[PDB]
């Protein structure tokens, strides 16, 4: 009775522009809000950056051979701004694009299908110094970026993701001061939230007018699993407060046009820069719903949160060298709530995976049972998912490789292939090996 999933079945690995490919002066490119925000003291965790990263702008082709010993059959990367339009706006870089003409022919020529995210996260500083994402001029910005790129390529390329993760762009940008620009106000990242939304509705007619019928386009949202620390009532108060902060603040507005009440009151409405159309905008249908599930998070009443006025609990069970707690059950859940509640037409996983401190053993191998124990749960929790009638049509991990991993620096590794930084060796883990064999099965032997 193998646990098999559907012919078409989509298995891929997932990397970011600014995580994997250095080369940040190549080629015209010029410094990305990233480039500028790793300069800063404290903010990543190493002191490092991503300046040379994997070295995947001049070493693609290896890495692409790499994907084909996995055996997937599409890949999810991210397309840098800073390399396609380097001043923000105005003259094409030609070098730049011809990178990504060469990444998607090589990856089409081995039949491996790509899934090109127009933004995660590598603002242009020179465009950020312009429309900050608290500024509405940023819309035209990105539309700009849109259409010149899917001009180039959407013959090569089906599948375009918008913008990856608005939480995390807006909370974590604008709102918590750990990601670039490093800001931290409550109006900015509220602000920036709303322009991201935007950005992403103005931007989907932009890619299917380039496009044809086979042209397919979404958001990825990063939503977690969140349980109330107790069934008393203000524990409940503080779970559905932070529910709403992380996964209904950017579904509801997307399907529903609207934001929910409970949160947008607790904030003050006038806090988020709404004009007349937003919600029409937002709302423009998209043919699937891409996710980025990591975590369960438990919550209870208190003040570690300023904002929300919550508390952390931590349950009983198995935690990755992140300090994320490891429940494939949420994914099940997570996909399970979206297709009862919005009904979208298909879901992606576009990322999920897991970091743990690897060795290199005296053999040049990478014995990682922790890693594979994780991912064979999530596979089995998308596998339950898709018998219970759930469109999913596809699942990345998080990563194909060890990278930057943003404030966090190269200390947290992710892929299911390691690489030593001091010679950039590429080293298939044991979970990498396990993958090879799931995603040939196209299944779960
Ligand atoms: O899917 N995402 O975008 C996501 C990833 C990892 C997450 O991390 C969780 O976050 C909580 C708050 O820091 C922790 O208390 C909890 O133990 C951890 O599992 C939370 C959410
Ligand atoms: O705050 N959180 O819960 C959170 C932070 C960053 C996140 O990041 C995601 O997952 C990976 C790292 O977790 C990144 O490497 C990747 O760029 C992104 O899609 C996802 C979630």
């Amino acid at each position: 009775e193998p646990h098999r999933f559907p012919p078409d079945f989509q298995w891929g690995v997932a990397t970011s522009s600014y995580q994997i490919e250095g080369a940040v002066e190549a080629d015209g490119r010029s410094p990305s809000i990233w480039d500028t925000f790793c300069a800063r003291p404290g903010a990543i965790a190493d002191g490092s950056t991503g300046a040379i990263a994997n070295d995947h702008y001049h070493r693609y082709r290896e890495d692409i051979a790499i994907m084909k010993q996995l055996g997937v059959n599409a890949y999810r990367f991210s397309i840098a701004w800073p390399r396609i339009l380097p001043d923000g706006r105005g003259r094409v870089n030609q070098a730049g694009v011809d990178f990504y003409e060469r990444l998607v022919d090589s990856l089409l020529e081995q039949g491996i299908e790509p899934y090109a995210t127009l933004y995660h996260w590598d603002m242009p500083q020179v465009q950020h110094d312009r429309t900050p994402w608290y500024d509405r001029g940023v819309v035209d910005a990105f539309v700009e970026y849109t259409d010149v790129i899917t001009r180039r390529l959407s013959d090569r390329v089906k599948y375009w993701m918008t913008l990856n993760e608005p939480w995390v762009i807006s909370f974590l940008g604008y709102g918590a001061g750990e990601h670039a620009p490093g800001l931290r106000d409550k109006e900015l990242y509220l602000r920036a939230a709303h322009h991201v939304l935007l950005a992403h509705g103005k931007a989907m007619p932009v890619i299917r007018a380039n496009g044809n019928a086979q042209t397919k386009a979404g958001i990825v949202l990063n939503l977690n699993w969140v349980n109330a620390a107790s069934d008393s009532p203000e524990d409940q108060a503080a779970a559905r407060r932070y529910d709403q902060f992380f996964n209904r603040w950017f579904a509801e507005p997307l399907y529903n046009g609207r934001y929910p009440e409970e949160l947008l009151e607790w904030y003050g409405r006038d806090l988020v820069p709404v004009q007349p159309g937003d919600f029409d905008i937002i709302t423009t249908p998209t043919d699937f719903l891409a996710v980025n599930y990591y975590a369960r998070t438990t919550v209870k009443a208190g003040s570690t949160d300023p904002m929300l006025q919550v508390d952390f609990v931590r349950p009983p069970g198995e935690y990755t060298a992140m300090d994320w707690e490891v429940y494939p059950q949420g994914l099940y859940n997570i996909l399970n709530w979206l297709h009862t509640d919005y009904a979208p037409p298909a879901l992606y996983v576009t990322a999920n995976g897991a970091a743990y401190d690897d060795q290199v053993s005296a053999a040049g191998e990478v014995d990682d049972p922790q890693r594979l124990a994780y991912l064979e749960g999530h596979f089995e929790a998308a596998y339950r998912a898709i018998q219970a009638g759930i469109p999913l049509k596809g699942y990345f991990v998080w990563s194909l490789m060890d990278n930057f991993e943003w404030g966090r620096g190269f200390e947290k590794r992710f892929g299911i292939v390691f690489v030593d930084y001091a010679t950039q060796q590429r080293i298939i883990k044991r979970s990498g090996k396990w993958f090879s064999q799931v995603t040939r099965a196209n299944g779960l032997p």
